[PDB]
DNA sequence: ACTACGTAGT
DNA sequence: ACTACGTAGT
């Protein structure tokens, strides 16, 4: 696994199925939204992760995207819980700090398409008509990189 | 969708993922093990089945192969009740009696491999330690096919 | 064992 | 809506 760029995947690169991301090391889980890994120094850090209107966001032609975090059962759900700060949600958290890129896999209405390099600005907590917590995390697209239309 | 031999598709041929299946026409469903179709007068016939020890079958060298049939929640499984004698477990009871060529791709421990057509020859009930019904379906492989190795 | 912004078909 | 012999990762 890699962070950053990944070598023969342009910005603009469209995908069938999730696996494809998994083969091109562009997004190794199969469903999960956020990939991450442990670098020096066993800390988690995000390396991608994928928006494809499983959850609350929407996405616009903006530089700046709001990602909601995993868990609480909220799209396909199950009764409603509080989200964990744990594993890629965790991770997202640790790359505003490391200030590490992010890449950025948007789901189109062939179902993939990979937007780029993002970085993680901040984050924080939400209470929905659940009553329970959800993660937001503020992303803001590396300038510089070519430009995707929607 | 396609009755018998899939063009391009050797007997022994391996493939790494279910999706490999959908695409080259061998095998369409994503998970479920029978795949099947309505012929000239709409009655139900298998066309592919998939047997990678997600249910009872256990595979031997033999020219004879018995299928579990799908449902009642065996494997993967939520409460026990009786299998229903519709889509898929329908369709091979059908191709007892229309005789056409079934597929067949045997899951190995990249996983699955094609091993070539067989004929569903009958069907039977069975009564497990459940105290509810699955279907047992006998194949019999075509004789001329090149054999395979397990 | 459990999770998970999957995936096709009916 | 529901099903389903999936699939990777922790
Ligand atoms: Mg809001
Ligand atoms: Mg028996
Ligand atoms: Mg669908
Ligand atoms: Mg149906
Ligand atoms: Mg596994
Ligand atoms: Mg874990």
């Amino acid at each position: 696994q890699i962070i950053g760029t990944v070598p023969g995947v342009e910005v603009g690169d469209e995908f069938q199925y999730r696996m494809e991301l998994n083969l091109l090391g562009i997004h190794r889980p199969s469903q999960s939204g956020i990939d991450y890994m442990k670098d020096d120094g066993g800390e988690l850090v995000a390396t991608s992760i994928v928006s494809s209107g499983g959850y609350n966001d929407v996405l616009d032609n903006s530089d700046v995207l709001i990602y909601t975090g995993q868990g609480g059962n909220v799209g396909k759900k199950e009764p409603p819980k509080d989200q964990q700060l744990v594993t890629g949600n965790l991770a997202l958290k640790n790359s505003i700090n490391k200030k590490n890129p992010v890449r950025v896999i948007r789901g189109i209405k062939k179902n993939y398409v990979y937007d780029g390099l993002y970085l993680v600005e901040e984050y924080w907590e939400e209470t929905g008509s659940h009553g329970k917590l959800v993660f937001k995390f503020k992303l803001r697209r590396i300038p510089g990189q070519p430009e995707l239309p929607w």
